[PDB]
């Protein structure tokens, strides 16, 4: 229902807290932040994330996007945060 998401980002690390019906990124947009994105749907990498920390946003929707949610990386403008957690966001720079 709130899971407090921390995301390292360039600049610091900021702390939202998210619905879980809420994607990460429309959140965090929402606080006044940035995440590279293109399609708004999970179509794609730039607005790749990492998990440092947490449970694992339900990304049962962003995907044609190579099956490696499990290294941790997770796509933020498709996630459903399931906990508390903490995230690295600038992410195409690992999955290329
Ligand atoms: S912006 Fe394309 S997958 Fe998220």
């Amino acid at each position: 229902a709130s899971y407090k998401v921390t995301l390292k980002t360039p600049d610091g690390d900021n702390v939202i807290t998210v619905p879980d019906d809420e994607y990460i990124l429309d959140v965090a947009e929402e606080e006044g932040l940035d995440l590279p994105y293109s399609c708004r749907a999970g179509a794609c990498s730039t607005c790749a994330g990492k998990l440092v920390s947490g449970p694992a946003p339900d990304e049962d929707q962003s995907f044609l996007d190579d099956d490696q949610i499990q290294a941790g990386y997770i796509l933020t403008c498709v996630a459903y945060p399931t906990g508390d957690c903490v995230i690295e966001t600038h992410k195409e720079e690992a999955l290329y």
